[PDB]
């Protein structure tokens, strides 16, 4: 997670986020992203010595190529949650691991009739709802007291929004957290940035067809790595090996899904799958305005090298109903 952190804290600083246009966000709500974000880094400082040192390290450590990958990342999310928010007034949003996400503050006040709910392990939560609640900017923005006011699952529950602790590999733990959370008939958001990569394939395959069940009318934005369908493509077995051999993770499902047709089949239960690699995505949905003013940022010399990282990420968008 203190990877994701490091990612959004070096796009912000550099220029790229935020992008008012396909995030859609005012002059103040602009403002308040750099703010925000900037304030969970000071916080995060105050709570940690040692988060704050590989985040810090890493920020001034990135590479152009990186920071695209993240600016793509980001308003691909966004893109997709704006749609179904606009032609959706009543929604709630489910942001399965969520990390040190702060997608919630603007979109929270940009719609007033949303709901959302952060879930994640029960140390990732403990450390988000200790800075939330220790700088001043972020408890105005969720109308959050200092004090942990909150009660049994719950480290937050102010208002429309909702902090929870819950192991998503546990089935049974998980549906019973969405049933004090959520309603069956509300129409649903259900977001995976970088969650069910590091899962197996049973604790993945059943979170993903229980609460698909759960909703009547919903859409699963679910971003994460591929392996790579060439032959002679290594990108799977480079970062299978770099992630054990560092801080001793894995990724069982990477070689498995190693296309983009390959893992939108696991959302084969509804009908309208779309599913684009993050190369596409810079093709085709990025205007041209918006990637003339990131090359005013950095120098991308390696355009290649950026196509060969982001054809190996991917962005699914199912809907049923």
């Amino acid at each position: 997670d203190y990877d994701a952190l490091s990612c959004k804290l070096a796009a912000i600083s550099v220029g790229y986020l935020p992008s008012s246009g396909l995030q859609r966000l005012s002059v103040d709500l602009s403002k308040k992203y750099t703010e925000w974000h900037r304030s969970y880094l000071i916080t995060l400082k105050k709570f940690s010595r040692r988060a704050f040192g590989k985040v810090d390290k890493a920020m001034r450590s990135s590479f152009p190529v990186m920071n695209y990958g993240t600016y793509l990342r980001t308003v691909g999310i966004d893109a997709a949650i704006l749609e179904f928010l606009v032609a959706n007034e009543k929604v709630q949003v489910v942001n399965l691991g969520c990390g040190s996400d702060l997608r919630m503050l603007p979109l929270l006040q940009m719609f007033p009739h949303l709901a959302y709910v952060d879930i994640d392990y029960n140390e990732s939560v403990e450390l988000k709802n200790s800075i939330l609640r220790e700088s001043e900017i972020l408890r105005i923005s969720l109308g959050l007291s200092k004090e942990d006011t909150a009660k049994s699952p719950f480290l937050i529950d102010q208002g429309r929004y909702k902090l929870a602790a819950c192991d998503l590999n546990d089935i049974t733990e998980t549906t019973r957290l969405l049933d004090v959370c959520t309603k069956r008939e509300i129409p649903t958001i259900v977001i995976s940035e970088c969650l069910l990569c590091y899962m197996h394939n049973n604790e993945s395959q059943l979170l993903i067809n229980t609460i698909m069940s759960k909703f009547s009318h919903g859409l699963w934005i679910s971003y994460d790595p591929i392996g790579g369908s060439q032959p002679n493509d290594r990108f799977g077995a480079i970062m299978q090996s770099n992630l054990k051999e560092s801080r001793n993770l894995e990724m069982p499902t990477l070689m498995t899904y190693n296309s983009k047709e390959k893992y939108a089949s696991r959302w084969s239960a509804a009908p309208n799958v779309i599913v684009n690699d993050m190369w596409e995505i810079f093709n085709a949905q990025i205007p041209e305005s918006e990637r003339k003013r990131l090359r005013s940022l950095q120098f991308l010399d390696e355009l290649e090298e950026l196509k060969v990282m982001q054809t190996h990420y991917i962005l699914m968008k199912a809907q049923w109903h």
